[PDB]
């Protein structure tokens, strides 16, 4: 069935706010959270990093209407932003991209409130 409930309509416009968002010189912060390397490749990130998250994990909950409402899915892209924060240095670009995008999921899920 191809018509979404509103549930699944606003879970997937938030998912879209962060996966789309391009900034004022078109670079996708997204890119690189989409999916995380291989245990071999950041070994360092699976010893530190509790929950590991990156977008496609969310997407699959997604998509398989494991979420059942907008908060649990904020709860993961924070945990994803968490972990890029805690992991990569607070000068590095992706600890700056998660925080911009941090900002863009919640002026996303305020933006979004009544509908
Ligand atoms: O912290 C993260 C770091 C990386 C990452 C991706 C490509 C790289 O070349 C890298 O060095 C780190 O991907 C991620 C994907 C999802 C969530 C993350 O926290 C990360």
């Amino acid at each position: 069935s191809k018509y979404m409930t509103p549930m699944q309509q606003k879970l997937n416009e938030v998912y879209e706010a962060v996966k789309n968002y391009t900034d004022k010189r078109g670079r996708r912060l997204s890119a690189i959270f989409l999916r995380l390397p291989s245990r071999s490749e950041l070994p360092d990130y699976y010893l530190t990093i509790k929950k590991p998250m990156d977008m496609e994990k969310i997407r699959s909950h997604m998509m398989a209407n494991k979420y059942q409402d907008i908060d649990s899915m904020v709860e993961d892209f924070v945990m994803m932003f968490n972990n890029a924060c805690t992991y990569n240095e607070p000068e590095s670009l992706i600890y700056k991209d998660a925080l911009v995008l941090h900002k863009v999921l919640l002026e996303t899920r305020r933006d979004l409130e009544g509908d």
